[PDB]
């Protein structure tokens, strides 16, 4: 069930492989970090091979594509963070005991971006004693989502007196949604990863 | 691909499933629970057939499978809980982020015996009297002590920090408790209502 354009892992579960400008996959995420971090450049790109995540994942998608009637479950976003968290995120992916609270906290699980500049954020991808900032780009399984309150351990119930029937992530914004979060492990696949700098 | 002992759901994907008393599934979780609370009375045993997390426990079984290479990656432990929280395990399984002790870490706990998940602190009776405890299928895997504070299980090894245990226990030679740290790493397998 691995990707056909993944390279071949000799038998291995983990790889990251560094792409080429020029190719469309190189392009296509230089420019949706450039449309709103035009002020950074783009070390590198690479993108994470994670068989166990990618399984665990895609069962996730499979699950949520047949409870929800005919929806796009699934946004494209940005996770700005650390370089002592990256290795741990490689592995084994988005862990909200880990996760920092946000200024503004709509709910106490892992945070992601509709705009690259929001992850681009010093507080999110903090430097790193070389100047190197480090931002995923995330497969996340939004779903059906409502309007986050701090209070949120679980997204809440689409209807009070089925507390158990729960939305699928938060926003900010229903309307115009600019961050997401989910509750859950294995809702966010690392995709790929980008290297920048001032 | 679901268990041959789950009786039909009519093409449902979640199902709650009294057994029958004196059959031989009822027979092997009641031994289990009365090896330690023969002084409780059970009013029923309930099989949980809820396919999405059984698919995922699957997923974590098979890789925990690979990844240890040996095999005995299962244990069965038990988990006393309130009548307010049945609904949401019943569907979604146990939640790390859900204050009793967690001196070995911040994850789902559950018990060798019954008769420590049949503790009122865990398995609170309610208004009538009955008391909630799931028989639990927990990937434990490979294991370490814990220690208060833990979000993860530690490294096995300090110069490879992102290669885990599987689990954390109180006593790695004779254990009593066991703590997971992850999303369906436990699958709630049947559901005992009991009494004092
Ligand atoms: O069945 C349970 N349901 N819910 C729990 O939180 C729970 C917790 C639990 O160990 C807590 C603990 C921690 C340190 C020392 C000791 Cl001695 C005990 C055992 C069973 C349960």
């Amino acid at each position: 069930n691995l990707p056909e354009h993944w390279t071949d892992m000799n038998h291995q579960l983990f790889c990251m492989v560094q792409l080429e400008p020029g190719q469309s996959e190189y392009n296509t995420i230089k420019d949706k970090f450039t449309r709103t971090c035009s002020s950074y450049a783009i070390e590198k790109i690479e993108r994470i091979q994670n068989a166990f995540l990618w399984q665990s994942y895609q069962v996730k998608k499979r699950q949520m594509d047949i409870k929800n009637d005919h929806k796009n479950n699934e946004r494209l976003l940005f996770h700005g963070t650390d370089a002592d968290s990256v290795p741990y995120v490689n592995q084994h992916g988005f862990n909200r005991s880990c996760a920092g609270k946000n200024a503004v906290s709509y709910g106490k699980g892992t945070y992601f971006a509709v705009d690259a500049s929001y992850s681009a954020k010093d507080t999110y991808s903090k430097p790193d004693s070389n100047g190197r900032k480090h931002m995923y780009v995330v497969r996340v399984l939004t779903g059906v989502f409502t309007k986050g309150r701090a209070g949120l351990v679980t997204p809440p119930p689409k209807n009070p007196h089925n507390p158990t029937d729960l939305f699928d992530s938060v926003t900010n914004n229903t309307r115009s949604p600019k961050l997401f979060v989910v509750f859950f492990d294995n809702q966010a696949y690392p995709e790929y990863l980008i290297t920048f700098t001032a």
